[PDB]
């Protein structure tokens, strides 16, 4: 076929949200033709499957007119900003991108690791080792926006082609646990724009991918500065971010098989070699040949010091 979408299934569980591939009103079926119909009357070819189009329509309530002006700046935006080579040209540079990456990741775990209860990847960041001054050495704030674009795209790459070849249906979206256990709030008043410029990014040319967003271990006062962040976050943003209490573990199995959530969130899930790390690792569907497909298999993104079980 050499269409990837035809490898993997494009219809959402029929427990999904509404307005998701194919759990559509009469009416959101219209309103999908008729949004594709003025795409490709403007010379649109790429990007238009049913999933793209229907987070797009979600973001703006399926608003037609808002929209196509959403779809249009966002694919504007993807030029001008290099996202359709990102991962091209990573992988051109892979030696140095590799080695930077490396230099942050025990300063900030960023990992993927297995799936929630529904496929989606399950996705951890752990905050409280970050220190800024050691921070602003290795890296700018424009790369560590980069590196989250490029994230995007691989995510939509191998991960979502994977995971939805597991669940045996659609996966567009993530389920993450951000671990808040030791942040100091100076240092999180003092990255507000990179708070607000992630939000922007995300919000704006990758709609409707946040699923589970789960804070937890948030300290004393977070409350206070959660309220400088929540004016860059759109109401459906808002709507799926969950801040967990002392009773976090409980939560997150409701949403997570124990098997696949780390030791420390409350299940049993440990690495194979115990001495590995899990900020070097990248963990679930795309690492397995059962399910990776005509994408090829996803780049090891420290390098060497992946840790693929
Ligand atoms: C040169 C270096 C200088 C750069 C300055 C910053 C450096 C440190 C970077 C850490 C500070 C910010 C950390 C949080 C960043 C925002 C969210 C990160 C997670 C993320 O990608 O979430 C997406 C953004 O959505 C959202 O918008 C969700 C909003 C939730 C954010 C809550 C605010 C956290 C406050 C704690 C800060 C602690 C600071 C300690 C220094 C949606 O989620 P998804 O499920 O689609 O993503 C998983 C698939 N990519």
């Amino acid at each position: 076929t050499t269409s990837i979408l035809d490898t993997y299934p494009q219809i959402c569980s029929p427990n999904a949200l509404p307005g998701t591939p194919g759990n559509l009103t009469k009416e959101q079926e219209e309103a999908l033709l008729q949004f594709r119909s003025i795409l490709l009357e403007k010379n649109y070819k790429e990007r238009l499957d049913d999933s793209t189009l229907l987070r797009f329509l979600r973001a703006r309530k399926f608003d037609i007119n808002a929209s196509v002006e959403m779809f249009v700046e966002t694919e504007r935006w993807r030029e001008e900003y290099g996202a359709n080579t990102i991962i091209e040209d990573y992988e051109n540079n892979k030696e140095a991108e590799d080695k930077e990456r490396i230099k942050l990741a025990k300063m900030y775990p960023q990992y993927y690791h297995h799936v929630d209860k529904d496929g989606r990847p399950l996705y951890f960041e752990e905050l409280g080792g970050i220190n800024l001054k050691k921070m602003y050495k290795i890296t700018t704030e424009k790369q560590m926006l980069r590196n989250l674009v490029k994230e995007y795209e691989l995510f939509a790459t191998y991960r979502v082609p994977a995971c939805s070849r597991r669940a045996g249906y659609l996966i567009e979206t993530s389920c993450t646990v951000l671990d808040l256990k030791g942040i100091s709030l100076s240092n999180a008043y003092h990255v507000l724009s990179y708070i607000c410029d992630v939000a922007d990014i995300s919000q704006n040319y990758y709609p409707e991918r946040m699923g589970k967003f789960y804070i937890i271990h948030s300290p004393f006062g977070w409350s206070t500065m959660f309220k400088m962040v929540k004016p860059c976050l759109d109401p459906v943003t808002v709507s799926k971010i969950f801040i967990l209490g002392s009773s976090y573990k409980k939560e997150l199995l409701k949403q997570i098989p124990i098997e696949n959530l780390p030791v420390k969130y409350g299940g049993t899930s440990v690495l194979h070699n115990p001495n590995d790390k899990f900020y070097y690792s990248d963990i679930g569907p795309w690492r397995d040949p059962r399910y990776i497909g005509p994408e090829g298999e996803i780049p090891n993104i420290f390098g060497k010091f992946t840790v693929t079980s």
